[PDB]
DNA sequence: GTACCGGACGTTGC
DNA sequence: GCAACGTCCGGTAC
């Protein structure tokens, strides 16, 4: 069960058990070569409350790459209920174009509401960008 | 406590 | 083609 991230090959670290809040590791490659890992807690402040997919680790994750211009990045989560719907179906928005992220949940992750996966899924960026928000 | 609410994207039952 | 449906989010309301 490990995943490729350029010239490494990583598996699942420990994560906290679930509390209820998803809590994942997002590793990247640097220009140097050297692999990097930042960890993500769901929802905090975010610049798009706008996209209910924003505050979750795939969501801070997506524009951690965006802002930062990484092309490549592979996520774990500790949720047993798999990457939800509004994940599967934003992602790539948040994503910039042709950016690749991969995330991965918990082994045996069982889905249980629609949309859901408790499946690898690898996103695609696409040419559309987060619409910014209002003041509703 | 709790039952929607609300922008938003893609999926999909009718 | 239209509209239901999916977060634990943060927020108003019984
Ligand atoms: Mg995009
Ligand atoms: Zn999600």
């Amino acid at each position: 069960g490990s995943y490729a991230l350029g010239p490494y090959q990583i598996s699942a670290p420990q994560l906290p058990a679930y509390n209820g809040q998803t809590v994942g590791t997002f590793y990247y490659v640097n220009d140097a070569g050297g692999l990097e890992s930042k960890v993500f807690s769901s929802g905090g402040p975010t610049p798009y409350p706008n996209y209910a997919n924003a505050g979750h680790v795939a969501g801070q994750s997506a524009l951690f790459m965006r802002d930062n211009g990484i092309s490549e990045g592979l996520v774990f989560h500790n949720n047993p209920e798999g990457t939800c719907g509004f994940c599967v179906n934003m992602t790539e928005t948040l994503l910039p174009e042709n950016a690749k992220m991969t995330v991965v949940p918990p082994e045996g992750a069982i889905p249980v509401k629609r949309g859901a996966t408790g499946e690898t899924k690898v996103f695609t960026g696409n040419s559309n960008s987060p619409k910014s928000p209002h003041h509703h």
